[PDB]
């Protein structure tokens, strides 16, 4: 009953500061423009200890499956090859990506009827709000 309140299909409804987050990560101009337009669906499911998070997008589709606390390889939608670890911290899913000596953290939390996604790179934060689809 790990992650029950996250499971489902979610649609992006608002975004703030995402272009600046992407810049800070190192995403190039054209990818930022096309990625920033997308209104993805995020599909979260659990089977035993394995959590799957899919992003269904007009930009890129992505899918990751993982066990909490257990590092995995991820190719991000902007084509970074990263080493990722996702944990639960006080009911928040904390996703850390490491690559080329850099690190970024994406937090997913349930707040009211929303799934709030906070993306942090150094001093830059972006907040993205998803609603049930
Ligand atoms: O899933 C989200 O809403 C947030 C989120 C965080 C990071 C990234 C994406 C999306 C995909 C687009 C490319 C930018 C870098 C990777």
């Amino acid at each position: 009953h790990m992650c029950d309140a996250f499971v489902g299909t979610w649609k992006l409804v608002s975004s703030e500061n995402f272009d600046d987050y992407m810049k800070e990560v190192g995403v190039g101009f054209a990818t930022r423009k096309v990625a920033g337009m997308a209104k993805p669906n995020m599909i979260i499911s659990v089977n035993g200890d394995v959590i799957t998070i899919k992003s269904e997008s007009t930009f890129k589709n992505t899918e990751i499956s993982f066990i909490l606390g257990q590092e995995f390889d991820e190719v991000t939608a902007d084509d970074r090859k990263v080493k990722s670890t996702i944990t639960l911290d006080g009911g928040v899913l904390v996703h850390v990506q490491k690559w080329d000596g850099k690190s970024t953290t994406i937090k997913r939390k349930r707040e009211d009827d929303k799934l709030v996604v906070e993306c942090v790179m150094k001093g830059v934060t972006s907040t993205r709000v998803y609603e049930r689809a």
